[PDB]
């Protein structure tokens, strides 16, 4: 078991140029692969989740080149649905953005492809998406546990009236939205009830428009899509910096700054996680917005009680920042933390208690009462990049912290610790 120990950080201050957005990166790669023409993506994220998408495109026969640092990608569009036969197996790690989107996209036309991944991915639900794709005509077989990957996709999605449950993941709807335009018939996607992680749907529609396709969004309850469309290369496209990755650095300033500025995202960003800055402001920090930056300056830090359904990923950062806030913090409406890289409600409550907090692990919320002083702990990370990054913040105190399996940050941010060190100051 590898581990790293972080020494106490007296103050943070500086500027971080963000790694590319994982969410934008994987959508842009799939759309570029489906489109006609050559797309040049810049500021693409180099991380496990994107690498699995790149490897999948390679296996499907898509041609592309990568720059030395893997952040510039020149993709030769396929000019239509991707294809492979012979039950070709695509390994997708634990990348939901790739598993869900490809599960839908590869249902176009005929194909015989198997999508699989790491053990945890075989425990992450996908039944809501499979149910919808089947209503649209797709043939899909669960090779192991019903409602979970691995899936054998044999094609047939033609369109029509499709219902989809949006209560567990917005990724199912996102997958359907990117796929439907290329189906032969028109598609009407009806949301069954609640829709979680709504801002990610806006990211999807934004990317689709960039690639030449628009649809009719009827108050996020029903989406009307015309079939027979084609995606078109946007030429050169700049991938936004990752707003979720930015959360750690902005929170670090709110706790121990100083002023920390992140570049690559700004007031015009399409990512819902830029709203994380709003939460820090509500807690007492000062936020500055620019065209291509967001900065946070230390003010004070007070506990909050908020519904975090709109920023589920960045919300984890508030759970450890809460260790430094005055009062008890409550994060609500975050049930799907349970079905992601690990069951995050169980994991965050367990590790937070190890450093001294009193924590109520609710079914779909977490209540955190900070200790008068933190203690040292060896933090388990559950193969979850964000557990490692969130707990790195414990070092902005008088105690060091040991993080197990620090390389798990590579899912979305391989260089995380060196970047945190960049803004860590001794004086
Ligand atoms: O579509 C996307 O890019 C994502 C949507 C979210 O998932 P859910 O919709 O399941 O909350 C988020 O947690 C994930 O990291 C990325
Ligand atoms: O990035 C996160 O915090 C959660 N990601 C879930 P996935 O992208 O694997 O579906």
């Amino acid at each position: 078991m590898e581990s790293l120990t972080l020494q106490p950080i007296a103050r943070v201050d500086g500027t971080i140029n963000l790694p590319g957005s994982k969410s934008v990166s994987n959508r842009a790669l799939l759309l570029a692969a489906l489109a006609h023409g050559k797309t040049v993506l810049t500021n693409l994220l180099d991380s496990d989740d994107v690498r699995h998408m790149l490897n999948a495109l390679t296996a499907l026969g898509v041609s592309y080149t990568l720059s030395a640092d893997r952040t510039r990608c020149e993709i030769i569009g396929n000019g239509g649905p991707l294809h492979a036969e012979g039950a070709l197996e695509l390994f997708l790690g634990n990348a939901g953005t790739a598993m869900r989107s490809l599960a839908a996209a590869l249902c176009l036309g005929s194909n015989d492809i198997v999508l699989t991944g790491e053990p945890r991915m075989k425990e992450r639900p996908i039944g809501h998406l499979v149910d919808a794709l089947r209503l649209g005509g797709a043939k899909i077989t669960y090779l192991e546990q019903e409602n979970y990957p691995p899936l054998r996709l044999q094609g047939g999605f033609t369109g029509g009236n499709v219902d989809v449950d949006g209560s567990v993941s917005s990724q199912f709807l996102t997958a359907l939205l990117m796929t439907a335009p290329l189906a032969p018939e028109d598609t009407v996607i009806r949301i069954k009830g609640d829709l979680v992680s709504k801002p990610y749907i806006d990211i999807t529609l934004n990317l689709m428009k960039t690639f030449g396709v628009e649809i009719e969004n009827q108050h996020y309850q029903q989406f009307v899509v015309k079939g027979g469309q084609s995606y078109q290369s946007p030429g050169t496209y700049l991938v936004e910096g990752d707003a979720s990755s930015a959360s750690y650095f902005l929170a670090a300033a709110a706790i121990k700054g100083g002023t920390v500025k992140v570049t690559g995202i700004g007031r015009n960003s399409m990512q819902g996680d830029i709203r994380f800055a709003d939460v820090l402001e509500k807690m007492g920090a000062t936020i500055c917005w620019g065209d291509d930056y967001i900065s946070c300056t230390r003010g004070e830090l007070n506990a909050i009680d908020m519904d975090m359904n709109h920023i589920p990923d960045a919300a984890m950062t508030i759970a450890t920042a809460a260790l430094f806030a005055k009062g008890t913090t409550t994060l609500r409406n975050i049930y799907n933390w349970r079905v992601k890289e690990t069951d995050r409600l169980f994991a965050m409550a367990t590790e937070l208690r190890k450093v001294g907090a009193e924590v109520e692990e609710g079914h779909d919320y977490i209540r955190i009462t900070p200790p008068e002083k933190l203690n040292f702990a060896e933090i388990a990370t559950y193969n979850d990049h964000r557990m490692a990054m969130c707990f790195s913040l414990v070092a902005l105190s008088d105690t060091p912290v040991t993080i197990l399996d620090p390389k798990c940050t590579a899912k979305t941010f391989p260089d995380y610790f060196e970047q945190l060190a960049r803004i860590s100051q001794a004086a």
